[PDB]
DNA sequence: CGTGTTAGCAGTCCGCG
DNA sequence: GCGGACTGCTAC
């Protein structure tokens, strides 16, 4: 097999690379890398080396790499260009890996771990180490295997063995519940003390040395913990083994109360779940506990445990390792559905980056237009310093607040990166500018034509036509892999759909789960083997069909943050071709576009309905426009239409038969007036809206920009079994509303879009009947607390203090004394509550890190001073009077002259 | 060491015979 | 007690 990497790390003159070889075995070598910069040079001088622009250029061959280093310095001093990847971790891998990269994920040895530590005066801080670990769980991959590394003895109790047996049966048996296919995978190692349970974590983890590392918050709290509790215990450097290259970097970070650590491991790649997921799953959570998270993505219930965890260990030893152990396998759990883990790996080794790096979009595209200007003997500009500036982006038109009883929108496909590659923008194909004209007369047509020769963008920049850039080059990789991906999704979305279609009528009859693959439409034969199915396995079906999708999801919507990515990297002072020119010519070339289209789209729909004049578009945002089709059902008129399918079937045709013809001839016009380089301006139909046929629903309404509600029957050619909500920007996708009110108000929403004003004011009465009984968790509002310390007066509100922050102060104050209250992490979520006048808190307000119940010491009294009248008000009345009044429409019976009536 | 801009709502502070 | 300027937080 063809060699790959695993880590690189350059450390003084040397490069530390862990690689597995041809064999498929894993090495380790140290190498004095001798790396190369370049320099302009005279014309007259013979060189195979040309910067972007073609300029001939010098190599400098260096001893080793301070001198390079050095180097660089000594031309900032004199005044020139210091050309080349002066990253040399990079080009080391750039040198040694000249192919595409085939890697194989079964010799990566990726491990998931999590330690316990029993603290009973507080939270275990890591940087101070001061209590005994515990206990260790940590899966191997290449092993698949649980190691478990148990205390038995401890200062805060000596403790019976776990017991396997117990850890498996049913937690109705008094067992622990331990998943059956985890069971044989796990390896038990109990310790009388705590030094010989490290010494042997250290020995084990150099014979099984983590390649990829994670877990849950492994970078901010196990991480650091293990590295500081074997420093004080044996010296720093013992706590140096945890680097297969003895070396480790410690930075300090310090606010005002705590002080915390990050511990650089060198030779691991450290990727913390809780970061990946932030990053890729394209969520924003109310909490980031793992009980929390595991529920949202798996539906597993929370693992409950009575008395606190400091307590744990002692009172139930049993359960306490357990705990410690589906911990970890739930992480694994995540990452089965997520893939996050095999996203990183194929990002990282496409880019040739360490993996850590997936998380920085700029050294990712560096490395990857680096390694693409490379094989062409090409050499890399210097990194220069720019001041911030601001620059324009994208146009959002502002819509009539109203209900839209029919509504279908249109979408241009990838629409910043399709821009890139239209108008070929990239550092080294600008070939000039022209006079603008003001944007409206581009728009409309009536400004002089830019150029006869170049490809142009409405900010007044010039492109070549006749030569491809880096930029182009490389974006349209990946976007290519992203449309793969996508198709993969919605095929399996679709094939969902036929499921949840095929369910409405199973069969009685013991069958199994069709052998399939969900990332292709099922074949009409396949289709006739669904509706014979039972409910058993239609399910079973459906279960995998929404993996396979969630799968390309995955994989589709982060190849497409990467690409957007390289569109804001333009417009980021740190990269090596940030340029205002080309990120302003991307978003001046979208806010034409949009509204191009828009007039072209009313100017036909007009013609078409024969009408003059009227507003057809009646939204747009960046690349997306949102059409009344009300006058194209008019023009049919409604009884024609035998159910709401008929109507979705004709609005469907209209759209691909009429108008996205009409739109291309718009697009094609557009791209011969810019003169630009490739047509790729796309715009499909995205959805199609309306409420059911014959029935008192409105199917949509806006409230404002980025603030609107759909009822949707069809979707990018997913016909629905059942409508879905397409709802953006209201309270019920905000993670700061209470988790009860967004289920509340999303059910208002059904009502009005689907069934009327009627059932949504029955809805209201009975929902502000029952408010008073909901969970206090369930209405709690949600914040981030950050600045806590900023507003801290003596424990008390400073000027200008943020709801939420008072709450918090509010929290410190009643647990001065606690000594093992959960404390309000800076940065981190939490809970808020107002409270009534009079309480004895002594605020309006208090707030608790959120994903847990509040203090029991204080719970009581939470319970009964929360105001439930407030809450009411402020965070469903609220909103549903700014989505009823845009809709023109009551939530509750307004007073009139029936009222006189019995 | 480090993708981007546009945009609404909630809250504090301040003015307001 | 309701607006305007301001901070803080949260669809493309
Ligand atoms: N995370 C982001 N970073 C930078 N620019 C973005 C981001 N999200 C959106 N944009 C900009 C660039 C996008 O091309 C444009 C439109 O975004 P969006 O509506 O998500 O669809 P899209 O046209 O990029 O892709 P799709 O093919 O999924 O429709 O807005
Ligand atoms: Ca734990
Ligand atoms: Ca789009
Ligand atoms: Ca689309
Ligand atoms: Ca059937
Ligand atoms: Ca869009
Ligand atoms: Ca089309
Ligand atoms: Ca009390």
């Amino acid at each position: 097999m063809k060699e790959f990497y695993l880590t690189v790390e350059q450390i003084g003159d040397s490069i530390f690379e862990r690689y597995i070889d041809s064999n498929g075995r894993e090495r380790t070598r140290e190498v004095e890398y001798k790396p190369s910069l370049f320099a302009h040079c005279p014309e007259s001088q013979a060189t195979k080396y040309f910067d972007i622009y073609g300029k001939p250029c010098t190599r400098k061959l260096f001893a080793n790499m301070r001198d390079a280093s050095q180097w660089i310095k000594r031309m900032e001093d004199i005044g020139l260009e210091a050309l080349g990847m002066d990253d040399f971790k990079l080009a080391y891998l750039s040198d040694t890996y000249n192919y595409e990269i085939k890697y194989d994920h079964t010799k990566i040895r990726v491990a998931n771990f999590d330690i316990e530590v029993t603290s009973p005066d507080g939270f275990p801080e890591p940087s101070q180490a001061k209590h005994p670990i515990d206990a260790i769980t940590h899966y191997d991959s290449i092993d698949d295997r649980f190691y478990v590394f148990d205390l038995l003895n401890s200062p805060y109790g000596n403790v019976e063995e776990w017991s396997i047996e117990i850890a498996a049966k049913l937690q109705e048996q008094g067992g622990d519940e331990v998943p059956s296919e985890i069971i044989d995978k796990i390896i038990y190692m109990p310790f009388d003390n705590e030094k010989e349970l490290l010494m042997e974590y250290l020995n084990f983890w150099q014979q099984k040395t983590p390649v990829i590392l994670t877990g849950w918050n492994v970078e901010s709290f196990a991480i650091p913990y293990v590295y500081n509790r074997i420093k004080n215990i044996f010296g720093e450097s013992t706590a140096k083994r945890l680097s297969p290259h003895r070396k480790t970097r410690v930075k300090v970070i310090e606010n005002m109360y705590g002080s915390r650590e990050i511990i650089t491991l060198f030779g691991i790649s450290v990727l913390d779940y809780i970061d990946l997921y932030k990053k890729f799953s394209f969520t924003n959570q109310p909490s980031y506990s793992l009980d929390y998270i595991s529920e949202f993505e798996l539906n597993v219930g929370k693992l409950k445990y009575d008395g606190p965890i400091s307590k744990l260990r002692e009172s139930n030893h049993q359960r306490y390792i357990s705990y410690n152990i589906i911990a970890v396998y739930r992480v694994l759990q995540i990452d089965a559905k997520r893939q996050f883990i095999n996203l990183s790996l194929d990002m990282g080794y496409y880019a040739k980056i360490q993996i850590q790096s997936v998380f920085s979009p700029i050294k990712t595209w560096d490395a990857i237009i680096f390694n693409s200007l490379k094989e062409q003997n090409k050499v890399i500009p210097q990194g220069r310093s720019h001041p911030v500036q601001p620059y324009p982006g994208a146009f959002v038109k502002e819509p009539i607040p109203n209900r839209y009883k029919y509504v279908m929108s249109f979408d241009l496909t990838s629409l910043y990166p399709s821009i890139i590659r239209q108008v070929n923008i990239s550092p080294e194909t600008i070939a000039g500018t022209f006079k603008v004209a003001p944007l409206h007369d581009y728009i409309n047509a009536v400004a002089e034509r830019p150029s006869d020769v170049y490809s142009c963008s409405p900010n007044g920049m010039m492109y070549y036509k006749d030569r491809d850039g880096v930029v182009p080059t490389e974006i349209t990789k990946v976007f290519n892999q992203r449309k793969e991906h996508k198709g993969y999704m919605l095929a399996a979305q679709r094939n969902g759909e036929i499921i949840k279609e095929a369910l409405h009528n199973p069969n009685l009859s013991v069958d199994e789960p069709l052998d399939v693959d969900y990332r292709f439409d099922f074949s009409d034969e396949i289709k006739e083997k669904i509706k014979k199915l039972s409910a058993k396995s239609l399910n079973e079906m459906l279960f995998r069909a929404q993996r396979t999708e969630v799968a390309g999801m995955t994989a589709q919507i982060n190849r497409k943050l990467l690409i957007n990515s390289l569109y804001g990297a333009l417009g980021n002072v740190w990269f090596r071709y940030y340029d205002l020119r080309n990120a302003t010519a991307i978003t001046t070339f979208g806010q034409m576009a949009l509204q191009w289209i828009e007039r072209k789209v009313n100017e036909y729909l007009n013609e078409v309905c024969g009408t003059e004049g009227e507003a057809f578009v009646l939204y747009g945002d960046t690349d997306s426009i949102y059409v009344s089709a009300d006058k194209i059902i008019d023009k049919v008129g409604e009884s024609k239409f035998r159910d709401t399918n008929h109507w979705v079937d004709f609005l469907d045709k209209f759209a691909r038969e009429r108008m996205e013809p009409a739109i291309d001839r718009g697009f094609r016009e557009m791209c011969e007036y810019m003169n630009n380089k490739q047509h790729l301006m796309f715009m499909d139909r995205e959805a199609i809206a309306g409420p059911p046929l014959g029935s008192k629903g409105i199917g949509g309404f806006w409230t404002g920009k980025k603030r609107y509600a759909l009822n949707v029957w069809d979707m990018e050619g997913t016909r629905y079994a059942e409508p879905k909500l397409k709802i953006m920007g209201l309270e019920t996708q905000k993670s700061s509303t209470p988790k009860a009110v967004q289920k509340a108000l999303k059910e208002c929403i059904r009502r009005m879009l689907q069934e009327g004003e009627e059932s949504l004011q029955e809805y209201f009465k009975e929902f502000e009947k029952e408010f008073r009984q909901l969970n206090y968790i369930s209405i709690a509002s949600v914040s981030s607390a950050n600045n806590i310390a900023k507003y801290d007066v003596g424990g008390f509100p400073g000027p200008k203090c943020p709801f939420h922050i008072r709450g918090i102060l509010t929290y410190n104050r009643a647990i001065k004394g606690n000594i093992d209250a959960p404390q309000v992490v800076e940065g981190e979520k939490v809970y808020v509550l107002p409270l009534r006048e009079g309480n004895p808190f002594g605020d309006k307000c208090i707030a608790w890190p959120s994903g847990t119940e509040i203090t029991d010491l204080i719970k009581d009294d939470v319970l009964h001073w929360m105001d439930y009248t407030v809450l009411l008000e402020k965070t469903f009345i609220k909103p549903l009077e700014g989505f009823t009044s845009a809709a023109k429409l009551d939530y509750e019976k307004k007073a009139s002259l029936f009222d006189m009536f019995d």
